[PDB]
């Protein structure tokens, strides 16, 4: 309740300097440390010198202590809170829990946001800018990062003493072309008719970019085609890529290819 | 109130044996029998003797019924009960349901089971025989039932006064080439190439039988055609069939037909 005399605690002056008020703590903490000093007196001591040097080390702590009596009650909190890391705080006097009380908050609460990404935003990985409604976070993803993946951002959750940690779980965004299962993608692989039948190389798409795909004589409609290494990247492998065979026809054609065509129908309807 | 003289309604001396008992019920029930004589003196009738059957026939019924109203031994209704399966015993008279009435069981138990039915079978509707815990029993269905669909068979559940009743869940099994969604049937239509570029008919599928579909020219592969009514029926509404159009190639050629494939293929390399 009284007002305590942190400069008598410490044996500095009232306009002492910082510095004076840094290596009178170093001298006063080193004997009365719990294990250099066996003493039932020095557990108070310390505990006081500690609860000094806490309010006294920051300016802006200090200055609080300073103006405070002429103006009774205890002042408005900052934004945040107060920050007195490396103290028990929860063990100083009342005086002081009075005095820095309405900013003394206690373990900061997590926050858990979603991370919306596409899938050649989570295939590539590397370095986001992330904005989840309070600040903006930087991290680092690995590549093939998957849905339901846990990144976290320590420190950067709710504000408190310690402040809570940022969890932000993978979204996975739907695409137009491929569609992921586990490790592997699957797409569907336009192939011309006349290609299929006789076999030669058709141009198909993976995330990379695009790739030649050879496909072999005679090969029907839903015939599934491996690529190697072609899928999502992972910490122990890779996985593949699955081409679908959709076996395509030409929707406009020259006088002359319609005579092609008519042939093979007609000897479809003779079979 | 009164003790009825049930030897007088069947029209027997007070001493009759039980097989003249018998044969007085067939003479007497196919003179009142519902089918035979419409008559609304023979309702009534026809019931009296019923229940007067149903307490002769049984000699340790009958001797409750002699023994029942004299100052002799007080006899409480036996620990398994009184039997009367096939008699409406609720709608005997009220001497009948004081005697009796303690031996009496309730109402039976539901039986319930599961009504496995392919997409044809369910599509047809119709009567139907089942095999549920040990009896057959016969049920009607409507045309286009569904999964899920109840179907209370009234009476012919667990034993009682009057007996429960059957509820069968329709349950759908799989179908090697359509696809159920609601009332809406689907399924994948193979068709050659050539014909899909000019334009033609192929020979389609239903659940009624196989049917024409005529294709536009230059209809794309994933081309999805409505055949309007082909699906499930219903009350108020018949569902749709809805056929995917899937491009297929010939498996085997004749080296006159590779002449044909090999030069638009060679065109698209040059495209």
């Amino acid at each position: 309740a009284a007002k305590k005399d942190y400069y008598a605690i410490l044996g500095v002056p009232r306009n002492a300097t910082q510095e004076e008020i840094k290596r009178a703590y170093k001298r006063l903490a080193r004997q009365y440390h719990p294990d250099v000093n066996k003493s039932p007196e020095a557990e108070e001591k310390f505990k006081e010198i500690n609860e000094a040097y806490a309010v006294m080390s920051d300016p802006e702590k200090r200055r609080i202590y300073d103006t405070y009596g002429t103006t009774e009650a205890p002042p408005p909190p900052p934004p945040g809170g107060y920050d007195f890391s490396g103290f028990d705080v929860e063990d100083f006097s009342e005086f002081f829990q009075e005095l820095f009380g309405p900013g003394l908050f206690g373990k900061g609460r997590d926050l858990r946001a979603e991370l919306p990404l596409t899938l050649e935003e989570a295939f590539h990985g590397g370095e986001r800018v992330v904005e989840v409604a309070g600040r903006r976070v930087s991290v680092r993803m690995p590549p093939g990062v998957r849905e339901g993946s846990v990144i976290r951002v320590p420190g950067m959750g709710g504000q408190g003493n310690p402040p809570g940690d940022l969890l932000l779980v993978v979204r996975m965004l739907p695409h137009p072309v491929f569609r992921l299962e586990g490790q592997d993608l699957y797409a569907t692989l336009d192939v011309p008719a006349p290609i299929a039948v006789v076999g030669g190389k058709v141009r198909a798409m993976t995330l990379e970019g695009p790739v030649e795909v050879a496909v072999p004589p005679r090969t029907q409609a839903g015939r599934k085609m491996r690529l190697k290494g072609g899928g999502f990247p992972g910490p122990a492998g890779r996985g593949d890529l699955y081409l679908e065979v959709r076996i395509t026809i030409p929707e406009r054609l020259t006088p002359e290819e319609e005579a092609l065509w008519k042939k093979l129908a007609e000897a479809y309807y003779a079979r």
